């Protein structure tokens, strides 16, 4: 083992890896989902830039985790980032509702991952699951939820005026 | 086709989409890089730095091509990411021997989507190609030979200090 | 031929002369669309002053072109500028349709100048044009593009909040 | 009618459109003037900017005009800007010459339009043209005879150095 | 091959190591005139001063040259520096136009330059000259055209004072 | 003779000829050295800048003695510019060698010059080669003697980091 590895399962060194990869490839969702909103026929730039920031936010979350996975002796594996599902997101309201199921199923993760860290009794993998992503998360779902609120209630997208006006007003 | 497409070939097109993934691919493959350089087992900060900072600038690079893309009304058709062809990357000089490849081979895309671009009699994205990316990779390259040069005279990776001390002093 | 001549077709001295007559012709659209909308009867200050400065930018474009037929040794000859084909561009909408296909009128023609530079092996003119002016084009027929997407989807012009609305914050 | 219309002649109106159209044709002269003065072969780099100034200086007399046709509820319409009478000035000396012409033939019409404001009842016009207008050009027009004066006293432009040391001294 | 060069024929470089030549003779052309200006019986200080810029400028593309040279993995081989033609450069005119002949001469070489990149598919080498030499080059013909009209038309060298006062004023 | 010309022999007028040349020799012999330490396969960049400077110090040493030549009354007369005697200067090591082998070399020329200048009674020689060209010269000599000695004791250049870290530590 690493000289530094204490009390660090391969278990949880695995699913660490794995978190890895989920956070490049929500990077990548959000990046898909900027582009989008930067085609000449979407051409909502607030939008491009909220999950273009979202996009820079997961990649930073990936990264943080691969600085845990070498703190504690793991070795980083990466494999595949794989495309998003869509290239085409719809509309900022569909791109929202996307966002907040990604960033759910992100959440679903790293409480998979902080049962793991109880489980395997690694109370500072818990601890930084819990420190630097669980509350992330808790707070970029909430956002998620009121934007799409928002949204919906602005009348998203039928209503031609809605995302133009969350784009100005909400996003930037 | 979009509002805003003009002289802009589906070749085109394509090859920047293609590009894009080389450049997100490149991003990857530099991330690995810092990650093993931040292994305690390896343990060469700035050659960590070195390549983080190289893997934002490709990413960065591919942010500039989709910005291309959409500016010229074509459509973003993102790939998977496909993991490096390394998790160890054995050594600085190594690494930096494989950086330079990778540099030279991403240099190679962009001179064919250059040839294309000028097959096609698309100035503005052979001069986009010209002004943004060719100098950069010149200078990419250069920059990596010269590492690759100096951990050689060094002696790395058998003269132990070689890749301690251009860690500090080239990369430092 | 002037003192200073090198390298500088004839025809493309022409094309020049040509594409200068071609800004100060845009130049001119852009101000009877300036002027069109700070009627009282239309009244979108935002939609004016966008148009304005626009105007100005052309009348730039013109003057730098009449610099470099200078700087190579070429002599303006300057012809009529043509009135614009509208008096009354209809709405804030209409107005930006009319820009962008001005735009890429404008575009095709520095297009058709860039292929006689390349023609004439004339790579200062190549590049000259590549530099000031198609990247500046592609960036215009863009924003043009994403103004004509966000006015027709707020509904513009029968939404008559959308105008107002697009004036105030995407104008304003 | 126009809302805003009171007061307001046609007559006006139309004259209003003429004058916009010579202020206009006006700015053209002297950008043909600043260009040949940018020439190789003629170099007087001080009577170019002079006559760039007068020609932005123009646009701006236009302009005023425009948002004045604007401002009491008339519609304006444009005409071809005709290109100037000559693609050679010959000389400072000429060019200043053939401006203070200019000049005077844009006051002069700008009598016209201030007699036909009078004959109207127009008072708004004829307060705008004299204060905004006919000062302006009492001004340029003895600028102009002043320059005038000054270069053919100097002996331009059959003496070499007086265009030359005008140009440093007096429009340097 | 040096282990950074890529799409660099040796046809391209051996094109540099004779631009580079070229550049450093004009450096010592230039040279050799701004002596000649601050000879006691010619004690013409600006033009002194205007050389010798112009010769450290040529130095600077000259160096600029070898870091490409350098860059693309390309190697400089330097030749003799031939003398200048003259030592005695006559006067300010004269100067003047043996200086718009070398400036015309080492465009020619740089179009010849340009036509050989363009002729090998090395864009890098194409834009490099496009971006940093060739506009440099028009700006410095057009420059000398200028001092050139403005000496010959001020009487120089037989009008006595004219190159006296454009030392002073064009080059003070 | 030159109207300012006083106490100054042919003989000295030659010599200083001479050593204008041997500056400019030795500034390119330098510049050879400055551009061979940027080859990617050598890659020392301080000792690149360390010669570049030298190269530059050594054009200011030939432009200094131009003055001279000018300010006593005698004539520059220019001669080819050698290139230096290698393109390939082996080592950092070598290249001091050799740097300290010209600098003794031009140091021998300026013993000649100021034995002249004594001999022909010119006092003013004299003390402008002693103030300007003998102490500098010596500190020269003496600078990279230390040179030589630190690589030579670093076990430059088969010890491959005494290279490498002379550049950064001295050179640096
Ligand atoms: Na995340
Ligand atoms: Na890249
Ligand atoms: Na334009
Ligand atoms: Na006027
Ligand atoms: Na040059
Ligand atoms: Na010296």
């Amino acid at each position: 083992p690493s000289q530094v590895r204490q009390n660090y399962h391969q278990d949880a060194e695995a699913a660490i890896n794995r978190q890895i990869n989920l956070e490049l490839y929500a990077s990548y969702v959000y990046l898909s989902m900027s582009c989008y909103f930067d085609r000449d026929d979407v051409a909502l730039k607030n939008f491009a830039k909220y999950f273009l920031h979202q996009s820079h936010e997961e990649r930073e979350h990936a990264e943080k985790l691969m600085k845990l996975q070498n703190q504690r002796g793991g070795r980083i594996f990466l494999q595949d980032i794989k495309k998003p599902d869509r290239d085409d997101w719809e509309s900022g309201l569909n791109a929202m509702e996307c966002a907040l199921h990604l960033e759910k199923s992100v959440n679903q993760s790293l409480l998979e991952l902080h049962k793991l860290a109880t489980d395997k009794n690694d109370p500072h993998l818990c601890d930084f699951i819990e420190t630097y992503y669980l509350s992330e998360q808790v707070k970029s779902i909430k956002e998620l939820g009121d934007h799409v609120t928002n949204l919906r209630k602005m009348g998203a997208p039928e209503a031609g005026m809605a995302e133009y006006l969350f784009d100005k007003h909400t996003l930037g």
